[PDB]
């Protein structure tokens, strides 16, 4: 599948910043229009301060389409889970917290299931060509690899995994090839480096389950339809 994706920041649809209007269910209902199956929301706004999670709006866009999605931004805490959840979300995407306390988010597995959980993850590939796991673009990395953590919550059963290449020098392959075979039972979405349709095509061989597409729908480079259409070949 393709996974269109929007960031927002109180209310705004932002590119990573441009500002893209306040209009962001419009957006996401034509995205489910054209046959996207899931859908991506960062919240910005609680990223920065869980207190000031995008709730109310969260749950309005929910509510306002038919497919499910997947958000994250500021998920800290076992009240952060359950809070969006309880507003009506999918999935919820776990990104520092995954890689900093690990066995705390193991009980989350435990307690909310593998279904309702995305690990991302952001990976540099290092001089030896290990992928490292970093909790962010602007931070060095963590001391540990995207397999290591991978196999840390293999047994609680996880099941959904983002990958964003934070390393790599223009628009996009191997990273997702390697990964996705040596875990078969986990259904990988990649991140970051669509800039045209053929980056879509690149990726159609790999294993790769999902491919989160944000800022190039926003540019007007390609649909959600067209998308869709290459993904399926």
């Amino acid at each position: 599948m393709i996974i269109p994706a929007l960031d927002l920041i109180g209310g705004t649809v932002v590119r990573v910043q441009r500002d893209y209007g306040n209009d962001p269910l419009p957006r996401l209902q034509d995205y489910a229009a054209q046959g996207a199956g899931v859908l991506h929301l960062v919240d910005l706004t609680g990223a920065k301060d869980p207190a000031k999670r995008q709730i109310p709006l969260i749950k309005t866009l929910v509510a306002g389409v038919n497919v499910p999605v997947q958000v994250g931004g500021g998920v800290r805490t076992e009240e952060d889970v359950a809070a969006l959840l309880k507003a009506g979300v999918a999935r919820v995407v776990i990104a520092s917290t995954a890689v900093k306390s690990p066995d705390v988010v193991k009980g989350w597995f435990e307690r909310f299931g593998a279904q309702a959980l995305v690990l991302a993850l952001d990976v540099r590939i290092d001089e030896h060509g290990t992928k490292q796991v970093a909790v962010s673009g602007w931070q060095e990395n963590s001391g540990v690899s995207l397999e290591q953590l991978v196999e840390t919550y293999l047994p609680v059963g996880l099941k959904h995994v983002l990958c964003t290449d934070i390393s790599r020098d223009g628009t996009l392959v191997s990273l997702y090839e390697e990964v996705c075979a040596r875990y078969p039972q986990i259904a990988f979405q990649s991140s970051g480096g669509i800039g045209d349709i053929d980056d879509i095509a690149a990726l159609r061989g790999t294993g790769v389950r999902g491919v989160i597409v944000g800022r190039a729908l926003l540019e007007g480079k390609f649909t959600v339809k067209e998308a869709i259409q290459c993904w399926q070949n």
